[PDB]
This record gives C-alpha cells, sequence and structure tokens, in this order.
C-alpha cells in the first residue's frame, strides 16, 4: 500500500469563471483511512476573486474518504498510478462549471492538477454578489459503470439571510489501471472554510468524508 | 390528532405514457407515524400496460413518513386541508414524465388524485422492453423555499443483467395552508413490489420512509 495513515498533498488549480482567470495553490494533509483532511489555499493569480469562494471549495481530495472493509475503495486502489475525474456543477440559476482533475502520487504526497471553466453566473446572482455562506453537508450516490465510478450529489449553498442556492454535481472518476469496483453506495461529506484573510486570497478548509451502504434494506 | 396512527387511502391515477392512456385505482393502508405502508393497485383502464410497471410505482404516499420530533413534518401538518405536488422524472435515455398530485382526507382515509404524462421511452429501451427489476432504495434531499418543500432524489432502476437505469426526481410539495417549515433534511425510502399478476394489472407494493438530518456530527 503506497497510501500511508498520514499523508500530504499539493493542489494546483487554474481556470476562468465568467471570463476571470485565476490560479490557486494548496498544501493539504490528513488521515486517508479516517476520511479527515485539511488544506491551506493561496490565490496566486487573479485575486482577490470577484466571485464567491464557496464555488471553488469542493474542487480542492477523494483519497481521504473512509471506506469500510466490505466496500471496495476505487480511488485508493488506483495508486500509485492514480486517477482522473471530470465534474459538472449545474447551478439552479443556469450557471455551469466544468472541472477536470489529474491526480498522482510523489512519496507521501498526492498531487492534484485541477482546471475549471465556469460560465453564465448572473451578475445579479448570489455567486457574483458573494451572498453564499458555505455548503450544507451532502451525500454522493456512487455506482460502477464500464470500470468508472459515477457520482451524483445534490449540493446546496446557504444564502445570506436564510434560503438555499442549489447545485447539482455529476462526477466521473477514472482509475489509470482497472481496480475492484464497488456496488451502489454513498459518501456522506461535510466541507467547511476554517480560516481566511479578509478578501479570501488565503483560505483553509476541513473535510470529513465517510462511505456507507444504503441505510434501508 | 387529525391523522390517526392507522390510516387507509385511495389513489386515483390517470395518464398517458408514449401516447397510451390508462387509469389505475389503489387501496392502501399503513402507520403514517412509523413510515410504513402497503397498497393494492388495479389497472382499471388501458391494461395490460405496454411499459414497465416500475415507472409508476413511486407515484402511488408522503403522509406515511416517520419524522422525528425535532424535524417539522410538512405533509402531516397540511391536513386536513391537504397538499399538492408536482414531480418531473428525467431518465438518462431522455425519457421524461411529469406528474401532478392533489391530496385530501376523509375521516381515516387519504384521497390521492395523480395525473402522469410520460414520453420519449425508446422502443428498445428497458421501460418498453420491460427489463427493469425494481428501484434501489433512495434518499430525497428536502429544503424549504417560499412556504414550499423542494425535493431532489437520484433514483436508479435495476436492470436484467446487473446495471442501472438512472432517473432524476425533482419534486415541489405545496401545503394548502401555512405550516412550520422544516430545515434542510433527508428522507430515505425503500419501495418493493411484493406481489403481482403476470401482466401487472393487479399489483401490491410496500414502502418504508424515514426522515433525518445528515449522519455526520
Amino acid at each position: 500500500s503506497v497510501i500511508a495513515k498520514q499523508m500530504t498533498y499539493k493542489v494546483y488549480m487554474s481556470g476562468t469563471v465568467n471570463g476571470h482567470y485565476f490560479e490557486v495553490e494548496g498544501d493539504g494533509k490528513g488521515k486517508p483511512y479516517e476520511g479527515e483532511q485539511t488544506v491551506k489555499l493561496t490565490v496566486t493569480k487573479g485575486g482577490p476573486l470577484p466571485f464567491a469562494w464557496d464555488i471553488l471549495s469542493p474542487l480542492m481530495s477523494i483519497p481521504f474518504t473512509k471506506y469500510p472493509e466490505d466496500i471496495p475503495d476505487y480511488v485508493k486502489q488506483s495508486f500509485p498510478e492514480g486517477y482522473t475525474w471530470e465534474r459538472t456543477m449545474n447551478f439552479e440559476d443556469g450557471a455551469v462549471c466544468t472541472v477536470s482533475n489529474d491526480s498522482s502520487i510523489q512519496g507521501n504526497c498526492f498531487i492534484y492538477n485541477v482546471k475549471i471553466s465556469g460560465t453564465n453566473f448572473p451578475p445579479n446572482g448570489p455567486v457574483m454578489q458573494k451572498k453564499t455562506q458555505g455548503w450544507e453537508p451532502s451525500t454522493e450516490r456512487l455506482f460502477a459503470r464500464d470500470g468508472m465510478l459515477i457520482g451524483n450529489d445534490y449540493m446546496a449553498l446557504k444564502l445570506e439571510g436564510g434560503g438555499h442556492y442549489l447545485c447539482e454535481f455529476k462526477s466521473t472518476y477514472k482509475a489509470k489501471k482497472p481496480v475492484r469496483m464497488p456496488g451502489y453506495h454513498y459518501v456522506d461529506r461535510k466541507l467547511d472554510v476554517t480560516s481566511h484573510n479578509r478578501d479570501y486570497t488565503s483560505v483553509e478548509q476541513c473535510e470529513i468524508a465517510i462511505a456507507r451502504h444504503s441505510l434501508l434494506g
């Protein structure tokens, strides 16, 4: 097993949202087998960002998911060779982000290369007016198809003054070598911003991610 | 007590799928506060149906959901006046159904009026070829907006041979008077066809439904 009980990672993010180019670099660590991690992000280009930080936070570490012994762990099995993923984020006011990731390993250090293209955020909307206050806890539905893992997740941003702003995640995770596939299952997650400077050009995040069966049956 | 701890209901369904008209009538009973119910359905017009029974099974009973004390029960509070809902079912092969419900109560019997319009089921697809083998248990994500309950569920039909046929549920539930709105939460469900005749003109189903918060602290 190339995945130690304690691990670090580096994330390199680049892309455009509503035509605004930026780069973010991150240093993370955690306990992959406990589904616990933390990351320090720096906006290295195009900060301060003109859009809500929250739209980037779930793009900056699926090896840090607690899997029980009876549910094959697609992502961890992929190492050392690693995996890629693609994701679409469909926001309820019509905006879309497309994201691609390539993940690899270097000693005790995962390396994530992530690219985002986001468009059609209304200038009106809570993303460009920064009215978001973090994501609700969520549950990804996962199942195996043609040797890839398909993920779906109904995510929701909390809005300044009470309501929610919805975002549908669709994810395709692809190991760079075939691995043992899981059955139909779920991952419960909780993602929080745990620190920031005033303009969110320096940010830290905590995540907890635990796989499980369906609760009923 | 508006809603008794042992209740019956009557379901009246009519609609069109790929232009085929049909009517279904049901007698149900269960324990609304324990999230347990059974129903006996008869296809009274247009039988035998030329499409998989499974696409109708989740359209014929949200009063029968076990809610814990701390999560407001939107649907039970709406009685005796009742509620309406609208649901879209979006299948991954481009098939779609739109559904509308109106519900009320009469003594110890709920009355459900449901109308469905479905189309675009391909002739060699699993619905028109009757290759489906029931729904996976699922989890509906619910939250409050402008006195209404918004629900989203990532559903999956099991197929002959072992894959899945995905369907996205989007639901809007509307109480007929103002009630105490719940916070963001989940309902887990398991729906089984427990008995049927060969052409599915007589069918019995069982359902379990339980509300909760996220599993993570």
